[PDB]
């Protein structure tokens, strides 16, 4: 049976799955959950989902809560002995460093800055506190690519797929110009074709967020190439 | 070389580690890096981690910043075989979903709430929006053990190190009396011999969070 992806293309960690999807030409079903509408807590969607998020994936059997989870899955099963989740243990290990990198300290502080936003409108928002955790997961992000030309190493990996599509999350509103690996690397990541399955959402959720808070970002900001 | 811990016992992922090694009698260094001090800032411990966090795995040429790399390394490299990392692929993608949920979930809101107790004082925090939180990661993994002795299946694995280490850090502050399974499994894990190893840094924790919060556990 072919996998199921429940989502919504605002969220950054559902376009990274849908970014993994386009590389590798895997045909799913896509199934719309829209979180402004509340509609992750609807009866049956909790059922399968009781932290109510997306991305999750029906793979048959199998039910994945997690973006991290997916794009493991997903390559383990479509990019068998690939380099985008590497058969070296000590290159997998680094992979699967970075994504929990995403996951507990990128995605974590992007989320914290864009619920309250959410919850409170962005004028009530204490927007240094958020400036200064993002820029903090900045210069971590550069640092990492100081070593590296790609966040694991020096090849597309599956961590690059989860990273960019926060990074650009934050991005619309924090800038990249003190961070000449971040953009340099941020610019061939928008050169990928696969790229093109973060546009839509990015700027989706752009419009969404504008709306809800009452505010615009600062259109200089996010890095167009 | 043998693996080097980057330590403070008073972090659950720190804990969930300890746990492991113990099971697995894995010889490793212990290096203690007092978080309560900010040693977690020092120049060459943020050279080796940007994150700045407890427990950082050092093994050979290899640096894992993230407790739950940290348990899938060592599970692979010293458990070649065992039940705690399955080799089927979907029973590993199952233990892989719950240690994110940890990650991503319990342990966020487990932190956001005892952040806010160091950074506001016991006494200021919003108890009631933090007892609201953590309960539904309590609901949830009521659910998760509905037709499984265990997080992730009828077998100890790597997600029940994982959540144990957090989950009796929450319960430091919200009891289990109203969730029959996730009561009995906790009862269960306590019963383990490498539940020892999270003892003394949850004490630890307990004293140093009421003497900085300015406050007492209700347990
Ligand atoms: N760590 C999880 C994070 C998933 C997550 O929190 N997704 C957000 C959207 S970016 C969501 O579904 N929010 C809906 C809700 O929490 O009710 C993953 O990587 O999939
Ligand atoms: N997702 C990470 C979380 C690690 C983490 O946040 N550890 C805390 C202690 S519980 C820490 O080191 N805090 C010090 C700091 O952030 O400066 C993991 O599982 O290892």
């Amino acid at each position: 049976p072919k996998p199921i992806l429940y989502y919504d293309e605002r969220s950054p960690p559902v376009r990274s799955c849908l970014m993994l999807i386009k590389l590798l030409d895997i045909d799913v079903e896509l199934r719309f959950v829209n979180l402004f509408k509340g509609e992750q807590f609807q009866k049956d969607f909790l059922a399968l989902n009781p932290q109510h998020s997306v991305p999750t994936l029906v793979h048959g059997d199998l039910v994945l809560t997690d973006s991290h989870a997916i794009l493991i899955h997903l390559a383990e099963k479509f990019d068998e002995g690939g380099s985008l989740w590497p058969q070296e243990h000590a290159e997998r290990m680094k992979v699967l460093n970075l994504l929990l990198f995403e996951c507990s300290f990128l995605f974590r502080r992007d989320s914290d800055f864009m619920s309250a936003i959410v919850r409170q409108g962005f004028a009530n928002v204490d927007v240094a506190h958020h400036e200064r955790k993002l820029t903090e997961a900045y210069i971590i992000m550069e640092r990492y690519l100081e070593n590296s030309d790609f966040m694991a190493g020096p090849q597309l990996t599956l961590a690059d797929l989860s990273i960019v599509t926060t990074l650009s999350t934050v991005n619309l509103m924090f800038p990249l110009s003190q961070f000449p690996r971040l953009r340099r690397w941020f610019t061939a990541m928008q050169q990928l074709d696969a790229y093109e399955a973060n546009c839509s959402g990015l700027e989706k959720l752009r419009q969404t967020m504008e709306s809800v808070g009452s505010f615009q970002f600062p259109s200089s900001s996010a890095v167009v190439t």
